[PDB]
DNA sequence: GCCG
DNA sequence: CAGTACG
DNA sequence: CGGCCGCTACTG
C-alpha cells in the first residue's frame, strides 16, 4: 500500500512512544494508521494534506521517503531507543522506568536481570520475555478459553463464557486470550475469582499472577500467565474479567476492541454529550472546561452491541470490522 | 505529531 | 498518588 | 489553546 513510507514512519512512532511523548506518537500513530488503509500510493504532497489524520509537517516528511527515498530525521534519533525499547517491552516496565534503568546505566537484559530492582511483575515479565512477545495460533487461544470455561461452569453451568479481542474479531493469531465471564441472573457473578482462579491452579494451568486483587470480593480482572498440558507448549498471557450480566454489552464491545476502535467510539461518544465506558454508555453527562466526566449522566439500557452503535447514530459493525 |  | 496496564 | 478514551482497573 505505502509500506515503503509507513514502515520507515513507525519506527519514529516508536521512538517517541518509548522515549513518553505519547502524543506526538498517537499522531504518527494515527497517520501511519491512514496511510496503510489508503487504496492507492502517495504521490503528491497535497494527495497527502487532503488525507484525514496527515497534515503539512508529516506530509513534508512522507514526501522525503519518496523523492528522497529515505528520512533524514531517522538518522537522529538517540542512540538509547532500541535500549528503551529492549527495556519497555519487559511486561509491568514502562517509559518511566525503562529511562530510569538507562539513566542509570543498565543497556541489556543481563544488566536488568542481575543489577535491576524488579517489581514482583517486571520479575514475571521478564522470564516470560520471549513469549510475552510471541503471538498464538487461533487455535491455541481456543483451548485456553476452553479450559477458562470448563472450570467456571463446574461449578455454575449458568456462567456465561466468551472470548474476546482479537480471538473475536477473528485473526488468526492472537496475543493474548481475554475472557468475558457474566451471567444471565444478574447476580450469580459476584465472588467468584476465589474458585475460578484456585480451580485453575489446582490442575496446574496458571503459571503465573501479575494483577489480581483477590483479597477484594469486587475484584474485577485477572491478568496472568497459563500454559497447556504437553509438549512444546508455551507460556501464554491470560486476561479474565467477570461483569454483572447489566454491563454485558458495554463489557463485550470493550473486550473485543480493537483499543483503537474503543478509543474511537469513545471520542465519538463524547462529541454527542455521552460517555463510553466499560461499564455502561450514558447520556447527558456534564462536563468541565476540560472534557472530563463531572457530573453523572444517565446510563442508557445497553442489552446488546448493536444498542450502543443504535444508540450512537452508528451502522452497527461486525467484530471483524472492529480490528482498527 | 493532528485537529477543532 | 504515579506508573502501567486492558480493549 | 489544548484535547487526543475511560470520573477504565490494580499495584505499592
Ligand atoms: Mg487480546
Ligand atoms: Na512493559
Ligand atoms: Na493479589
Amino acid at each position: 500500500h505505502n509500506l515503503h513510507i509507513t514502515e520507515k514512519l513507525e519506527v519514529l512512532a516508536k521512538a517517541y512512544s518509548v522515549q513518553g511523548d505519547k502524543w506526538r506518537a498517537l499522531g504518527y500513530a494515527k497517520a501511519i494508521n491512514a496511510l496503510k488503509s489508503f487504496h492507492k500510493p502517495v504521490t503528491s504532497y497535497q494527495e497527502a494534506c487532503s488525507i484525514p489524520g496527515i497534515g503539512k509537517r508529516m506530509a513534508e516528511k512522507i514526501i522525503e521517503i519518496l523523492e528522497s527515498g529515505h528520512l533524514r530525521k531517522l538518522d537522529h534519533i538517540s542512540e538509547s531507543v532500541p535500549v528503551l525499547e529492549l527495556f519497555s517491552n519487559i511486561w509491568g516496565a514502562g517509559t518511566k522506568t525503562a529511562q530510569m534503568w538507562y539513566q542509570q546505566g543498565f543497556r541489556s537484559l543481563e544488566d536488568i536481570r542481575s543489577q535491576a530492582s524488579l517489581t514482583t511483575q517486571q520479575a514475571i515479565g521478564l522470564k516470560h520475555y520471549s513469549d510475552f512477545l510471541e503471538r498464538m495460533p487461533r487455535e491455541e487461544a481456543t483451548e485456553i478459553e476452553q479450559t477458562v470455561q470448563k472450570a467456571a461452569q463446574a461449578f455454575n453451568s449458568g456462567l456465561l463464557c466468551v472470548a474476546c479481542g482479537s480471538y473475536r474479531r477473528g485473526k488468526a493469531t492472537c496475543g493474548d486470550v481475554d475472557v468475558l465471564i457474566t451471567h444471565p441472573d444478574g447476580r450469580s457473578h459476584r465472588g467468584i475469582f476465589s474458585r475460578l482462579l484456585d480451580s485453575l491452579r489446582q490442575e496446574g494451568f496458571l503459571t503465573d499472577d501479575l494483577v489480581s486483587q483477590e483479597e477484594n470480593g469486587q475484584q474485577q480482572k485477572y491478568l496472568g500467565v497459563c500454559r497447556l498440558p504437553g509438549p512444546g507448549r508455551r507460556h501464554r498471557r491470560l486476561d479474565i474479567i467477570v461483569v454483572p450480566y447489566s454491563e454485558f454489552a458495554c463489557a463485550l464491545l470493550y473486550f473485543t476492541g480493537s483499543a483503537h476502535f474503543n478509543r474511537s467510539m469513545r471520542a465519538l461518544a463524547k462529541t454527542k454529550g455521552m460517555s463510553l465506558s466499560e461499564h455502561a454508555l450514558s447520556t447527558a453527562v456534564v462536563r468541565n472546561t476540560h472534557g472530563c466526566k463531572v457530573g453523572p449522566g444517565r446510563v442508557l439500557p445497553t442489552p446488546t452491541e448493536k444498542d450502543v452503535f443504535r444508540l450512537l447514530g452508528l451502522p452497527y459493525r461486525e467484530p471483524a470490522e472492529r480490528d482498527w
